[PDB]
């Protein structure tokens, strides 16, 4: 068995999600479709968040299992909109080695740009 660590760095080119401010973004982290998620605080009022936040996420199988990651945007009402995600092959990561990349995430439909979300990724026993 082994573990994953994600450390949620930071962000840039976020859209414009309010019509007076920037973008109030925070990120949710999920393997596969497990019931279980992860997720960073807000950064208000930045399109450059930086949240520099690690999780570890046990995995089921290091080949098949996939890391969706979500930028929503913190709204001033009862719920929060969805920015964009990307959904990560976990087998793309050689076991110990420690990645650090920028990943396009795919906006979703009326936002116009979905930004770049910095992840350090490795996968190390258990």
């Amino acid at each position: 068995m082994y573990q994953l660590h994600v450390r949620v760095v930071e962000a840039k080119e976020l859209p414009k999600m309010d019509t007076f401010g920037k973008c109030d973004a925070f990120a949710i982290l999920q393997l596969n479709s497990s019931r279980n998620i992860h997720r960073t605080k807000v950064i208000e009022k930045t399109y450059t968040p930086v949240w520099n936040e690690e999780f570890h996420i046990p995995l089921e199988d290091v080949t098949i299992d996939t890391l969706t990651v979500f930028l929503k945007d913190e709204d001033k009402g009862s719920s929060d909109d969805p920015i964009s995600l990307i959904k990560i092959p976990i087998n793309q990561f050689p076991l110990g080695e420690v990645v650090d990349k920028w990943y396009s995430l795919i906006p979703v439909k009326g936002v116009k740009k979905g930004g770049q979300i910095r992840l350090t990724i490795h996968i190390a026993p258990l």
